[PDB]
């Protein structure tokens, strides 16, 4: 298995069932926690050596499932379900890496 955003972006393509279980997020076999860090780095942060941040997989999914609302309903959304908000600069290169329009991003940091 490659990381976990892969592995979302692997099911994404595919049309793949992801099941979420109370704090689990499962692809197949696999599972993860909803709070688990992925590699896609933050808008702004990892400035002037400061760190990066990355996004949680339940703030990726988050968006990819809501991706028909407009971003200024999808921020209030994710207010009232208390998730972290992908910002708006990540928006459009995000879900194009996620719906295999690109296969890398230069926000994912990846050996």
């Amino acid at each position: 298995m490659a990381d976990v955003l892969s592995v979302l972006r692997q099911y994404n393509i595919q049309k793949k069932e992801i099941v979420v279980k109370g704090d689990e997020v499962i692809f197949g076999e696999f599972s993860w926690p909803k709070n688990v860090k992925t590699n896609y780095v933050v808008w702004g942060t990892g400035k002037e050596g400061q760190p990066r941040e990355y996004y949680t997989l339940d703030s990726i999914l988050f968006l990819l499932n809501n991706v028909h609302l407009s971003h200024p309903v999808y921020v209030r959304r994710a207010a009232t379900e208390n998730i972290p908000v992908v910002r708006r600069p990540d928006r459009k290169d995000l879900l194009g890496y996620l719906n295999g329009e690109a296969s890398t991003s230069a926000s994912i940091d990846r050996s």
